């Protein structure tokens, strides 16, 4: 060829994933449509990838998991989730179906079961998801040869991650994704030092919680143990972790009128290299012009990368006075539903911010980690923030320009077409978006048994 | 005159805060120097007001509160406090002798009696600081013609008052000083708006606990009530208050190996207009040269005034918007345990920073405050930090420049040489000096009866 395969960044295609869905069968079908989490944000986040794919077409390698399956019994959730919560989600999702057949709410009713569901499907979705994060992994770590490895990766995957605790669930998360990737990586490969970068519109209070966790204070879930000291902190282990989050601070989980001391203090936490934390927190403006938006990036919303490069300063001064190998990732908690396009607080992105921050996030990891990114699927929830937003932040993963006509409400609602179960074709923007929709529509063929029938 | 009395800084002089000392007359006297906050910081503090005046002696008023009291159960106390928290004080100062006689600690078995005394002087001493307090805010609000009042203050109390919290004491802070301060202005002259700015090098965790409450939030000490709604929250009522601290995140109250994670989150809040709540947190960076240090305040430091600036335009725009009249005050918490000089983890300031430090407070007063600014001592322990600290601060305040051999260690050593009760004389630096001690030793009458004798 002329592009290596090695230059290629990996797109990792989860069609376990689809299994998991809302399974509450007596309500209204609008109720119905205000659940956001669902099986078509992968058929939409396929359009995005078709449409990186139809634009680059020698940039990106597709890669599925199949039917790759990590347990729930792995060490990389056993020790990012305790084995309580792992036991007690498999038991939820054994009994679901029962309940659910004599119109009862299948999740604890301690839960707000309206921000949370399962079914006797879920278990195996996580499984599924699980291997298709060791996928991810191993697409940009695993081989002889050094040279001819990927640096670069993306997993489609839901349910997400980000909301879920150390032993808690919530927001629509079972399982946090970005923990378990990071401690597979850690186990399998010996990486040392991840950042978390999440753009996602809301707070990743989970995968801050599970940041506490790896720092050695006592989770909220444990039971009090003499582990730990009179200060509820024990020794920090490896791999170390840092967490760096932009979000609407007036948004779930703490949203305006509705929000707690404990989650608001959470997602306004700034503080590095101190008591084995490391997380930063910085809050979503609302703008109006093109250049209000570029103001506020470059003055504020940047210092997430001066902060990640900080910790990666600081982690190899650490290993290298200490006589260890330092390694490190940079993993993206890729959310899009702070785009413009995310259905109706005026804190929005332009479409091409996730091209712009990922051409950063770039720049982080060639300095601090050889180039490898990992970036995984959290919030998104319409077609036309999903399908715009992958495809803005896949251009920017292979580190190509952004043309804002790309992003026009004309060509994503073409795009979005392809979305409807039952699409049928009908100029130029028209011809290309039909060329993604097949494409799109295509890539997991079980998009037909969970959507198109 | 030439320069008129308005445009001169009043320096607040509190005699009854002598009284409140160490009690416990069984301790080795090694463990009794232990002992810190003492009455001696004040005579510290007359060298370094005595010091700025023989610079410039038509730039600052000297003012006495004297005999002056107010009461701990005054509105500007009990809406800082409750009335659970003064009415306990006073039960325990009333019980403190004859426990005292005993050999018995003073203070609740609950409370670290390392951190915190009392006695029945502890009362008269209250009283006589927060009659300082109103003396402070008065000097620079009260009268009839704007045009002959003072815009500026500093007030010299002890004890210091940003460990207390709005129930609960700690860290030598029985009674939170800024609070009742801010209280007191907006029950006498309609003050609507105040940021407080706190250079101490510790987290004024008990000055942002009780921003917490007038945010409408929960106190931990009070009871569960009605009175707030499913998250604990009720309305937020004037005035309102903004927090912003720069400190050492490894120090007390989260000594690095010593800290919870609940003071971890709190020492490290950054939050902006959401919520009820403006609350800034930024940690104090070691640094070696003066560029170094230049650097770090003109990149971290001075953002604290940029949100304090950002603070009030929100406030004058949601008052105008409301027609309401805005009236803002800028509060500083005045700690020198941050100087060079504070007795021996090497994140300091240099003495300079001080007067650089108030200047930018006045530019942010002028902008919004018509100038008003009250600064109120809180810790400092060392004769000469407290010294060099107060002095650069009152040279900062009446806006003049710092020259750097006035905080030399020759010039600074030379001053506390005054501060020992039984000092006596013995060349410029000298010659100075011991015009400095001759006034700073006779500024208050009773530092005779408490030290001297
Ligand atoms: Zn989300
Ligand atoms: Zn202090």
């Amino acid at each position: 060829a002329q592009i290596p395969e090695s230059a290629k960044a990996v797109v990792v295609l989860s069609p376990y994933s689809l299994q998991h869905v809302f399974p509450r069968e007596w309500v209204t079908k609008s109720y119905r449509k205000t659940i956001v989490e669902r099986p078509e944000r992968l058929l939409a986040s396929s359009m995005g990838i078709s449409a990186a794919i139809t634009m680059y077409p020698s940039l990106f390698t597709l890669k599925s998991s199949h039917q790759r399956k990590g347990s729930l019994m792995a060490p990389h959730v056993l020790k990012v989730h305790g084995s309580s919560w792992p036991a007690e989600l498999i038991e939820l999702c054994q009994m679901a179906d029962a309940k659910l057949l004599k119109g009862e709410i299948e999740v604890p009713d301690t839960w707000n079961s309206g921000d949370i569901y399962l079914s006797s499907k879920t278990i195996k979705a996580l499984q599924g998801t699980i291997g298709a994060i060791e996928t991810g992994v191993d697409s940009i770590f695993k081989g002889p040869s050094a040279e001819h490895i990927s640096n670069r990766a993306f997993v489609a995957i839901r349910p997400p991650g980000h909301h879920c605790h150390y032993g808690t669930p919530s927001g629509f998360c079972l399982l946090n994704n970005a923990h378990v990737a990071i401690e597979y990586a850690y186990d399998t490969y010996n990486v040392t030092h991840v950042v978390v970068l999440d753009f996602d519109l809301h707070h990743g209070d989970g995968t801050q919680d599970i940041c506490w966790k790896r720092a050695g204070f006592k989770p909220e879930e444990e039971p009090e143990d003499s582990s730990y000291d009179d200060f509820g902190k024990k020794f920090a282990e490896f791999p170390k972790v840092g967490y760096f989050s932009m979000h609407d601070i007036n948004s779930f989980p703490t949203e305006s009128g509705f929000a707690t001391k404990e989650n608001i203090k959470n997602a306004s936490t700034c503080i590095m290299n101190s008591h084995d934390l490391n997380i930063w927190n910085i809050h979503l403006s609302k703008w109006t012009t093109e250049e209000e938006f570029n103001v506020l990036y470059r003055t504020k919303y940047r210092t997430l990368f001066a902060k990640a490069d900080e910790f990666f300063r600081s982690a190899k001064l650490e290993m290298n006075q200490q006589g260890r190998p330092f390694k490190g990732l940079v993993v993206i908690s890729a959310g899009f539903d702070a785009s413009e396009f995310e259905q109706t607080h005026s804190v929005n992105v332009p479409t091409s911010f996730y091209t712009t921050f990922t051409k950063d996030a770039l720049k982080l990891a060639q300095m601090h980690c050889h180039g490898k990114v990992l970036s995984l699927m959290e919030g998104g929830y319409s077609d036309k923030a999903i399908c715009s937003g992958v495809f803005a932040h896949l251009i920017g993963l292979q580190n190509q320009d952004w043309v804002k006509e790309w992003g026009s409400e004309q060509v994503v609602k073409e795009i979005v077409r392809g979305c409807k179960p039952a699409w049928k074709p009908y100029d130029v923007i028209r011809i290309w978006a039909e060329e993604v929709i097949r494409l799109g529509r295509a890539m997991i063929p079980e998009f037909d048994d969970i959507i198109f029938k």
